[PDB]
């Protein structure tokens, strides 16, 4: 059972937070009753703040709060290179990668033919114009029919500018072995397999 | 990251358990998109849920009133106290509607490995409410721990006129014995019931 | 693969359940690698079982002799029979010390839904082991099958004189109320047992 | 349990990678339960497996015949010759179909420090295959020792007159860059194969 609206309250909000079911929602609930009011109240503040503060960047639309990203801003970084994600959380996976100091582009999303989605529900207008000559366009979208369609999108739309586009590579991801490795994946290692040496 | 709102939002996510560095910044990213409503909401009901929960004075069972319902409920049998653990033991013993009468939250148990002794346990409240005629449940967890926490709890209680009971230790339900610790099974034996 | 005693090997170990086509493969590509003793081991052990186990004549447990070890055990409470499912259920039991009565393994339990009824479970030979005087300790599983077998095998043997016991339901040991269902706590309290008198 | 060829059978069956105590005990129950016709295949399979089953002397693939299917197929790649660790590599790349070249069976990688050099695997036996028009495709995993191993053939095969490639590190099919590890993003930029020049 449950009474207090309060703790009701709580865990309807929590639980209609992604990886966290009613369980662990209350779970949740019960761990913030033990915490000390200056907590609840900078998590509450730290929700509301980010909010207002955070908006998508207008050049490229990964997320901030100034006029421009970071990334566009950063004066040192490679200013020729656009890669192409699905998600803000690709930057930061492509960032803390250490191997890319490109600019980003945030399609905020992926195509999908099935429910309408299409190349107006993503941000990929606000790319062409920021593709020009003597530049590269990384596509690093999803893998999956989804991404691997976004991406072939992208590569027709993109083609009449005078771009370099290329795609990340499809395979065997690092640290595993052949043998729990998918069918398709290896079919991909292997034909996109690379010289180490030529006689 | 960069923008302070978005690494104090994480920050402020990684503390709550059941959540890493990773899994914050995939909350953050989550809230971005949706509304502002959706965020209010979640301040709202985290404030409100401070500044109204606190525990029942009578059994420390966390309520918003000045009694908890099954402190102020009069239906409500007089005669026994259910010892648990956790609040949300109370939540679950209640779901199962098969218990109408009174609890007791200690909030925590005895863990001398961990340092815990009773000194950190709070039966002051508990003491007080057990005399004579009455019953008083361990339904405190079947661990190690739990068991101690009753065993303390049992020479604690016994003095005052109370019978003092245990929850069983049995296969529970949708249970299937070959699945089911051996000792468990050995106390579902023990603990069986005359069904004819 | 091609060599058709490797696909043998392959098609051979999907029968067996927990294993299936790609997990036959690896298991076989990890025999292989064993010496021939390790498989001749093995080989034999499957064929040494097959010929030596058979159900306990009595009770259905698993057994390699006439009557099983239970059953033989002169300093046993011939007076109470425990039903069970599965024998794996004997093993456990057993392995708890608390038993040292008598057994009666199933087989299964009633399945409806499955076209399971009792011809299907060994029941019938249980029938003329329970008499007036005795104990069935019905310890059959405590999911919904398992309930209504326990019922069924109840209003069965009841006529028959004996007394009839269920397992008890309840918290297992090493776990808090949180990670525990509602049902369940609720026959945990209600079958709770008394430590000290008032 | 007491059955000596009950425990005798769990025993040896829980030898067998991926089968843990309960998991043996229940494939030993599932064995009772099946006809002797089952079980004699079974340990038939077994005992033949052994018996047929060696190592190609060329490729180390697996085999019955003189020589693997894989090698003794005319109608193969007779140019490529794709290094694995293991034959179930083999078949692993024998299922994407993407391939009809030859292979080499390693059984094993190198992970030195724990005794461990390639005198223990087969690589001696890879060099006579590679000549001058090949290509040698060193298809070991991407653990520490899997990469290892690789860069160890490379420069081992570098001077034989073959041209060299390594599988290509990269995403998987079917995932999302928020769920795929740093470096293999990383790898996964730095392999990006253009698709549209300027
Ligand atoms: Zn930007
Ligand atoms: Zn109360
Ligand atoms: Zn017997
Ligand atoms: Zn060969």
């Amino acid at each position: 059972m449950k009474y207090p609206p309060s703790l009701v309250s709580l865990i309807r909000e929590l639980s209609r937070l992604p990886g966290i079911g009613p369980k662990s929602a209350q779970r949740l609930a019960f761990h913030l009753f033990e915490q000390p009011r200056e907590d609840i109240e900078r998590l509450a503040s730290a929700l509301l703040e980010a909010k207002r503060d955070l908006h998508v960047c207008p050049i490229c639309f990964n997320i901030t709060d100034a006029e421009k990203c970071d990334v566009c801003a950063d004066p040192s970084r490679d200013q020729r290179t656009i890669c192409v994600v699905e998600e803000p959380g690709d930057v930061i996976a492509l960032e803390r990668s250490g191997e890319y100091r490109g600019l980003y582009h945030v399609l905020h999303g992926v195509l999908s033919p099935m429910n309408g989605v299409g190349p107006d529900k993503l941000h990929i207008k606000p790319l062409l114009p920021r593709v020009g000559q003597g530049m590269e366009v990384i596509l690093a979208t999803g893998t999956t029919v989804e991404g691997d369609a976004t991406a072939l999108y992208l590569q027709r739309l993109l083609e009449p500018l005078g771009a370099a586009i290329s795609r990340i590579a499809y395979g065997v991801p690092v640290g595993g072995s052949l043998e729990y490795t998918d069918e398709v994946t290896l079919g991909r290692a292997l034909t996109g397999r690379q010289t180490v040496s030529k006689p």
